[PDB]
């Protein structure tokens, strides 16, 4: 079903930067290097451009959700909305948010109001459920309690998926080289962080949903599971075992709708989730570099407009830019590379052996040195992959062919090609 090999030429791992840095230098003088990014995105969404674009939940067609006290807009749920008005307005919505018909970035669509699943809408999202139940409940007033559920169950669902289904294959209809996804699918919901036994692994009947969820992953054309990092984690073992597994889910998901070749990008951030707490380098690598190394597409950046607000954030970002975040970045990037080359002839991605399921793509500081040229270039790399980083590389890694390019080492090309 997907076709595209690195994303960006040379690039197995793609990076891209989703920060108003552009704010911190026009608002408060600080100018945070972006070169090692091969995409710097602007939330603020100043110009369009040809490597992203995000629909936010206001910004295609007529997103149905409940505000925080409780009101409708657009009807509240899917099942009580128009899909027919949505879709006009959604055909209309992408020609002029995405004005060439042969764009091929990243399209993310931000719907983060009520989840597809029914069995997911919990917490402050049960209000779609509670509100589920109503609709049925008004429209048929002697309905006892469990005929009102599983109606409302099978109407909210029906409604979901004709709803997420009809954007997705309407954007790919009109744009079809986009990567469209869904921001945040699939999850793993493995925030069971305390828990003597945590593995990291997506509870019980999560997965079951996930695989309920088939439609979805056939209709999209790149994932983007979320790996924020939450606060509680911060100064415990428990990050790379956390990422690990929603990195694999997005994999599993992808193999088993018939689309092995699936894009995966998933989301990151710099600080721990809702904080101002820099990521240590240590959780970078189980973040970013454990996603490379599991065979990701590339990662998007974002950080939040509450982390770029002040000249003294703004400031503490450069800085985190220049030790810790921009080194590493060239590091992994170059790491995945290096070994697309020297492993998989060039032509697919290095993805860990399970006999290694914590190998990283990252470059031997005795073979190589990333440095800050002098007054400001970029940094540079200097050196050269050694034979015994090679010699490690293939004890720790083997290959996932872009799509062309026959396994095991994509040497030749594929039989029907
Ligand atoms: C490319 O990118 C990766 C960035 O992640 C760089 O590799 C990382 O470098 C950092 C800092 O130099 C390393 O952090 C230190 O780790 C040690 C523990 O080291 C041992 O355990 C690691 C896994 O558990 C393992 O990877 C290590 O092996 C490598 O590292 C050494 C060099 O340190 C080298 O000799 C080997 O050949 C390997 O390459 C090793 O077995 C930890 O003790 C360190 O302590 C620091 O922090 C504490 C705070 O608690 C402080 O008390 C210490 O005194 C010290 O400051 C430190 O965290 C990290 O291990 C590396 N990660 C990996 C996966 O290699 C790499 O350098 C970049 N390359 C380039 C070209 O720049
Ligand atoms: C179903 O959708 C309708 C909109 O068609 C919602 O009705 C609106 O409700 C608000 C606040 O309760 C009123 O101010 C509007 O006048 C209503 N609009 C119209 C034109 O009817 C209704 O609340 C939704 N039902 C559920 C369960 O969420």
């Amino acid at each position: 079903r997907s076709f595209r090999g690195p994303l960006l030429p040379n690039r197995p791992f793609t990076t891209v930067w989703n920060a108003n840095t552009q704010w911190c230098l026009e608002r408060h003088g600080v100018d945070v290097d972006v070169s090692v990014f091969d995409v710097v995105a602007n939330p603020g969404q100043t110009f369009r451009g040809p490597d992203m674009t995000i629909f936010y939940s206001s910004q295609l067609g007529t997103y149905p959700y409940y505000t925080p006290t409780g009101e409708p807009v657009f009807g509240g749920l899917p099942q009580n909305a128009s899909l027919i008005a949505h879709l006009a307005r959604t055909f209309q919505d992408i020609l002029a948010a995405i004005p060439a018909p042969d764009f091929s970035g990243l399209a993310v669509i931000d719907w983060e109001a009520w989840r597809p699943r029914w069995a997911f809408n919990w917490d402050t999202k049960d209000i779609y459920r509670q509100r589920s139940r109503a609709l049925v409940q008004a429209q048929h007033p002697d309905w006892p309690a469990p005929q009102v559920e599983a109606v409302a169950q099978d109407q909210f669902q029906g409604a979901a998926r004709a709803w997420m289904a009809g954007t997705l294959q309407l954007g790919r209809a009109l744009r079809p080289r986009g990567l469209w996804g869904f921001y945040g699918f699939p999850d793993c919901y493995n925030y069971d962080f305390l828990s003597p036994n945590y593995t990291g692994q997506c509870p019980s009947g999560i997965r079951a949903q996930n695989d309920q969820l088939g439609w979805l992953w056939g209709q999209s054309r790149a994932l983007y599971p979320s790996i924020y990092m939450p606060a509680v984690l911060e100064g415990t073992g428990k990050s790379q075992m956390y990422v690990q597994h929603r990195v694999a889910e997005a994999f599993r998901v992808a193999v088993a709708a018939g689309d092995p070749n699936l894009p995966v990008l998933p989301y990151v951030q710099i600080f721990y989730d809702t904080t101002n707490h820099f990521l240590p380098l240590d959780e970078l690598e189980h973040s970013l570099g454990e996603s490379a190394a599991q065979g990701a597409a590339g990662v998007v950046l974002w950080v939040s407009w509450e982390n770029t607000r002040t000249k003294e954030s703004c400031q503490a970002i450069k800085e985190y830019m220049d030790t810790t975040l921009g080194p590493f970045i060239l590091n992994v990037t170059s790491g995945a590379l290096l070994c697309s080359q020297a492993l998989c002839s060039g032509h697919g991605r290095c993805v860990r052996r399970t006999s290694h399921p914590k190998a990283l793509l990252l470059l031997n500081p005795a073979s190589f040195s990333i440095q800050l040229t002098p007054g400001g270039g970029p940094l540079s790399l200097r050196g050269a992959l050694s034979l015994e980083d090679q010699a490690q590389m293939a004890v720790e890694f083997k290959c996932r062919c872009y799509p062309g390019w026959q396994a095991p080492w994509c040497e030749r090309k594929s039989m029907w090609t």
